[PDB]
């Protein structure tokens, strides 16, 4: 186990393919920049802006299943 | 006693969507900071500030179902 | 994923059986108390005193295996 | 790969066993808090304060082979 | 470990042979240009245009397997 | 050209010790931020601000021997 | 080794025009005085003090071309 | 070859004909007075003040071909 | 014209073939090491030990021709 925290300082511009996304998570509140991280099936991890529509829709899609 | 207990040391500013939350709990009073943790349908866990209005509203909504 | 942190507030009195320990970790520096956590074969987390000899020996055993 | 960055927001107080440490690294400059992360043989990861003598000594020990 | 980031400034013209791709990832959101990087079996990183059909199909192939 | 190139988007404030640096290089002029990367004996890589006095002193020392 | 190497034993105070410089190099570390030599388009060669701010500004500019 | 250095201790006031100049050079930093030497086709050599505009313009003209 | 000075830090071991030598000169008194430089027909500069008999004979040959 690790004491480090994953933070984001920038976001991807174009929406990654929804079908590739395995899960998501909100970055810690200690992070200076609020962000969402999408995790793909092969464990690519992409920082996303929670203020974006497609990001919110993706999260909504993941939770409601 | 000797079991770990979850503590929060910060809160994200942006409120997570009410419809995603399935339950909540208070962190132990032994923690340095008072906190509420919202658990989502997919078991994402977010620390929240109990002194915030929207947090209170969420808890009320969760309790009054 | 969760942004809560496993913190300890008490140390186990009786040394755990070594053959039950599958792994260990140090609690975050965010926690007010320094602590070692052992994870058992049954995935239970047990806080232990970092200064105790058996604790240091278990850790050294786990790392040097 | 991932575009999240490991950040530290607190430091361990007690020096961890030098012999357990496999490597170290400096956290990114994006991180609000400057830190050093020690990585053990079994990949425990511990945040450390680079302004501490034992931390600097450990780093010196690691890089000088 | 390094705090530099792999960024792209040009996209390969000829589609890479699929059988040589062993991994992909998206460049950080910090990079000025959006890009897809394919990692070859010879461990070389190749920038590709995210909009190109063969690029999206390669990614989709890599994630769904 | 289709190869990725290292870019820096921040610098740690605390100068790493001169003695563990074995080499340096400038990031591509295509990067949004001008930067120097110091490579340690154990191949840690740290982004540095070329406009800083200590960075230039280090480079001079590395190149004058 | 038996070949001569250029050394500098002083520096002109007034910085030469940046636009005139096409390249630069460090004198050998064997030279008693550390120095940078700027080479103009018409191949004039001027000794410069590497500890000067404008000199490192020039070098940085020449590198992030 | 010679280890004497050409130095200037005064400057011409009247600008010499640009078309007569085939080259220029900065006097060494060893010289007490910073200066520019213009060399004519028939190898007349004139000391000039680099702080004067016409001198700078002449140099700029020579370097930029 | 250049502000740098040709200095030597090593003496050639095998005496140059006399017929290859075009001219000679003494390195500046500014150089930390005394030396003789022979200029070859191919316009290369070779540092030589000023104490060696063959060096002094070559110089004597060149001056008394
Ligand atoms: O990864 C989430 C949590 O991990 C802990 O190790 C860190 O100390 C916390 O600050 C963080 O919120
Ligand atoms: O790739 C690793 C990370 O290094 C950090 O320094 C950067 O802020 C990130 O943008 C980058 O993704
Ligand atoms: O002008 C080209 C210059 O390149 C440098 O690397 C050499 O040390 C100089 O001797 C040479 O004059
Ligand atoms: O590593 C950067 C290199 O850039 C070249 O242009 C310089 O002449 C070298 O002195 C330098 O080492
Ligand atoms: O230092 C001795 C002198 O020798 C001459 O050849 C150089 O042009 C001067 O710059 C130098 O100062
Ligand atoms: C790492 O340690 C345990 C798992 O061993 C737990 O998930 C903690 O939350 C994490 O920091
Ligand atoms: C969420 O949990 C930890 C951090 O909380 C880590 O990044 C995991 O990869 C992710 O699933
Ligand atoms: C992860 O992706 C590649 C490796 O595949 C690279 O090392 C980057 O540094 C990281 O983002
Ligand atoms: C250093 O590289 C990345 C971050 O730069 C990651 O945390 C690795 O685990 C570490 O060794
Ligand atoms: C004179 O000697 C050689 C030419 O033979 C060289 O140019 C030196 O720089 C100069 O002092
Ligand atoms: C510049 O080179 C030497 C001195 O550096 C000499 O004066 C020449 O005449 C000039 O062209
Ligand atoms: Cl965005
Ligand atoms: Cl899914
Ligand atoms: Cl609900
Ligand atoms: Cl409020
Ligand atoms: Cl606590
Ligand atoms: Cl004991
Ligand atoms: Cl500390
Ligand atoms: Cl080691
Ligand atoms: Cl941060
Ligand atoms: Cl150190
Ligand atoms: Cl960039
Ligand atoms: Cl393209
Ligand atoms: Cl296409
Ligand atoms: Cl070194
Ligand atoms: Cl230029
Ligand atoms: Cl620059
Ligand atoms: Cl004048
Ligand atoms: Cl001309
Ligand atoms: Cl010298
Ligand atoms: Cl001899």
């Amino acid at each position: 186990s690790s004491d480090t925290t994953p933070c984001c300082f920038a976001y991807i511009a174009r929406p990654l393919p929804r079908a590739h996304i395995k899960e998501y998570f909100y970055t810690s509140g200690k992070c200076s920049n609020p962000a969402v991280v999408f995790v793909t099936r092969k464990n690519r991890q992409v920082c996303a802006n929670p203020e974006k529509k497609w990001v919110r829709e993706y999260i909504n899609s993941l939770e409601m299943s």
